[PDB]
């Protein structure tokens, strides 16, 4: 029997989501199982659970981000540069690999979208505009990003069947960790500025592993290692949402733990 919105809302309440909360979801729709009206049922349930004063923030990215195609170059390669679509926050689809729910979130009426094409974040609620801007190239997940503001806004990370690798906020810990050997990447994104496409090349922390030992293609990366340790060490509300084992994590606490975890293991 497909899960109804009301059932999901009651499950979210049982897990500890309260009216007014600031929630960042990471969802495995396969784990959740069939929904009465598809993924929108869970989006609607999340919005109802946080209520009209609550907020949702999601890391949605962009289906067509030219990350791999520009990585490591000081400028976009010529063929990429000529024909790639500029990122248009109103129309650019979300990246499927971070969750199929994200396209439903980003298309929800009133959703706001951040300007960073690769790190794009979507937000719903009264504080959405404050969450999503600024979001500048060179500030993907660290200071001055939407994640930074989420962490200052009592954020909760709602993992619905997602693994420990899924915790985007822990890229903030990587950004600020006082450790030697941190990896950086250079890439280029096509932005709209006053209606025109402008290529911007930037560097930022490597979000595929902050040190060499965390940068294997298949992992585990530092986010996964930190989150697994944290979850083995901390009381965290656990329970079902749909068919999915879910957890509700204090974001500031896990990020503080992650900064300490990295700094304990790696010389300054
Ligand atoms: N390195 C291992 C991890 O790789 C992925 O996550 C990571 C993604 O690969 C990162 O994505 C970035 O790198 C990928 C891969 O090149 C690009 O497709 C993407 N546009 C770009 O944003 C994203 N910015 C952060 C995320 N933690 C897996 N989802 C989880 C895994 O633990
Ligand atoms: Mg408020």
């Amino acid at each position: 029997t497909p899960w109804s919105k009301s059932e999901l809302v009651r499950q979210l309440r049982d897990l500890g989501v309260r009216s007014g909360d600031m929630v960042m979801p990471h969802v495995s729709l396969r784990a959740v199982g069939p929904l009465a009206d598809g993924p929108q049922t869970l989006v609607d349930a999340l919005i109802e659970a946080v209520g009209p004063t609550g907020n949702i923030l999601a890391f949605v990215s962009w289906r067509d981000s030219p990350y791999e195609q520009t990585l490591g170059h000081d400028a976009p390669p010529a063929a990429i540069a000529q024909s790639w679509p500029a990122f248009d926050p109103d129309h650019a689809p979300a990246y499927p690999g971070f969750g199929a729910i994200n396209e439903f979130i980003r298309t929800y009426p009133g959703c706001r979208r951040s300007a960073h094409p690769d790190a794009s974040m979507a937000a719903i609620g009264p504080d959405a505009a404050w969450l999503v801007a600024p979001h500048e190239m060179g500030a993907a997940y660290g200071p001055r990003s939407p994640i930074a503001r989420f962490l200052a806004h009592a954020g909760k990370i709602l993992s619905i069947g997602a693994g420990p690798d899924a915790v985007t906020a822990l890229h903030y810990a990587e950004a600020v960790a006082r450790i030697e050997g941190k990896r950086r990447v250079t890439y280029s994104m096509p932005l709209l500025r006053e209606g025109k496409r402008v290529w911007v090349t930037t560097s930022d922390w490597d979000s595929n592993g902050i040190l060499d030992e965390y940068a294997a293609p298949d992992g585990p990366d530092a986010v996964e290692r930190i989150a697994r340790d944290y979850l083995a060490r901390t009381r965290v509300a656990q329970g079902p949402v749909g068919g999915a084992q879910s957890r509700l994590i204090d974001a500031a606490d896990i990020v503080s733990f992650g900064i300490e975890w990295l700094e304990a293991r790696h010389a300054a």
